[PDB]
């Protein structure tokens, strides 16, 4: 009962447990280090959550409705990468820092978004929907994508984050989806564990990120800090148009904002530091937007959610 009951509270609360974490490692960065080399295996326990809470209905909406999920992808992968291109160009951004917020950019929308939409009373369907299409497709277009804007030069990188995001993306959520077919109903008692179980992993990612970048968070924290903001910000703008001007509704009007805005930053920090380790700042990015976007999230869902 009290142990269901701490889950809650925490999972309501997410985002200023991150920033705990995020501020713990920063003032003392040898108590989060050590989860660097797990940074893979970590994303890899979230993304197998994922899978595992999903079910071959949660897709009925693509084959009912494919006209907008589709919206909601072409959303997502124009919106985000073209934003961080752009604040990377107007900003005029050290390329340490373009190459992290472009990144952020490319990855595909966060699963905090199917909740944030619930909040929203927006159209959960299309929001997990276009969570899952966005990312089963992420290991083709966030390299592909990658590479057309941070540049041709990081082709070795780009081609190794394909490799990456099969392993700590792909190959979990296939499995965890399987399982949920195994299993059936009986994956219930296994999704109960998973909400903490993805608040530990992802605040270690946060930890360790910080904790490796503290040099660099202390000359640059405060424009990526404000870079990341923007970035989320204009996604949610640009997100809300994008669905009015297709002629969606209000419901759908809601979650490709949050949807666009919400961005799977968890994966952003594992591909940086993976593939761009000697720079640790190009994570910063990463990390700092899975600890922004639940706070601009919750509260967008929250004007939403007084307003219905
Ligand atoms: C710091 C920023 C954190 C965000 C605070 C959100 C507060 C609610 C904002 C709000 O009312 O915006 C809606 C616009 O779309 C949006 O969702 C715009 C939000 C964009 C955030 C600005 C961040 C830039 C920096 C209007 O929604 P409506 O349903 O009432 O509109 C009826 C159609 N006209
Ligand atoms: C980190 C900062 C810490 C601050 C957080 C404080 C906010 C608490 C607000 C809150 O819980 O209110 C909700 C309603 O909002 C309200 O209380 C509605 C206030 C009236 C809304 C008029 C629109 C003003 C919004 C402009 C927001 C700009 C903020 C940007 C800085 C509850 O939810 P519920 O009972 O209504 O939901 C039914 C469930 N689904
Ligand atoms: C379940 C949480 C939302 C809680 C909520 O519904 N609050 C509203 C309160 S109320 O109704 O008014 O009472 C959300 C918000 C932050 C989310 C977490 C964060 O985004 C960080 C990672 C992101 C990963 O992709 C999924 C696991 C996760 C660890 C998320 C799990 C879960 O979706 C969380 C914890
Ligand atoms: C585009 C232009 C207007 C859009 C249509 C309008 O938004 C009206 C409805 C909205 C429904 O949710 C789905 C079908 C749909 C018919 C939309 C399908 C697609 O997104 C359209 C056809
Ligand atoms: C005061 C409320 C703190 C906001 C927490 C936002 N959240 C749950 C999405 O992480
Ligand atoms: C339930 C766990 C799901 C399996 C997740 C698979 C994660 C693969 C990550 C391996 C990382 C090794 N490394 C860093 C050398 O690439
Ligand atoms: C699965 C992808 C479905 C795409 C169909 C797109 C609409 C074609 C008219
Ligand atoms: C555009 C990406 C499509 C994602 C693929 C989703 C797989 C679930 C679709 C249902 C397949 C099961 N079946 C054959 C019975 O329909
Ligand atoms: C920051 C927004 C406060 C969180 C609102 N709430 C409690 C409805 O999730
Ligand atoms: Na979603
Ligand atoms: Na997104």
């Amino acid at each position: 009962n009290i142990l269901s009951k701490i889950s809650s509270f925490i999972g309501k609360t997410f985002s200023l447990w991150a920033a705990l974490f995020a501020a713990a490692a920063f003032f003392a960065p040898d108590t989060f280090k050590w989860a660097g080399p797990y940074i893979p295996w970590l994303l890899g326990i979230i993304m197998f959550g994922m899978g595992l809470t999903l079910k071959p209905s949660d897709f009925d909406i693509l084959f009912k409705h494919p006209k907008v999920v589709i919206i909601g992808v072409i959303a997502q992968f124009a919106i985000m990468p073209a934003t961080a291109w752009l604040l990377s160009k107007l900003l005029n951004l050290p390329a340490e820092i373009a190459v992290g917020v472009i990144l952020v950019g490319c990855c595909p929308g966060g699963t905090a978004s199917n909740v944030m939409t619930y909040l929203a009373r927006g159209n959960v369907a299309l929001s997990v929907a276009v969570t899952s299409v966005s990312t089963l497709i992420s290991p083709l277009l966030t390299p592909a994508i990658f590479l057309m804007l941070a540049g041709e030069m990081l082709e070795i990188q780009a081609a190794g984050m394909l490799m990456s995001i099969v392993k700590m993306v792909l190959l979990p959520i296939v499995l965890g989806l399987i399982v949920h077919k195994v299993l059936g109903s009986k994956t219930e008692k296994l999704t109960d564990a998973l909400p903490l179980v993805s608040v530990a992993a992802i605040v270690l990612i946060i930890g360790a990120v910080v904790g490796a970048s503290k040099g660099k968070i202390m000359e640059s924290g405060l424009l990526i800090f404000a870079v990341v903001v923007l970035h989320n910000g204009i996604g949610y703008l640009l997100g809300f148009f994008a669905a009015k001007w297709t002629g969606l509704p209000y419901d759908a009007q809601k979650t490709l904002t949050i949807e666009v805005g919400m961005q799977n930053s968890g994966l952003a920090a594992a591909l940086a530091a993976a593939h761009f380790a000697a720079a640790p700042v190009v994570a910063v990015p990463g990390a700092l937007f899975s600890v922004w976007h639940n706070i601009s999230g919750s509260l967008l869902a929250t004007y939403w959610a007084a307003k219905a």
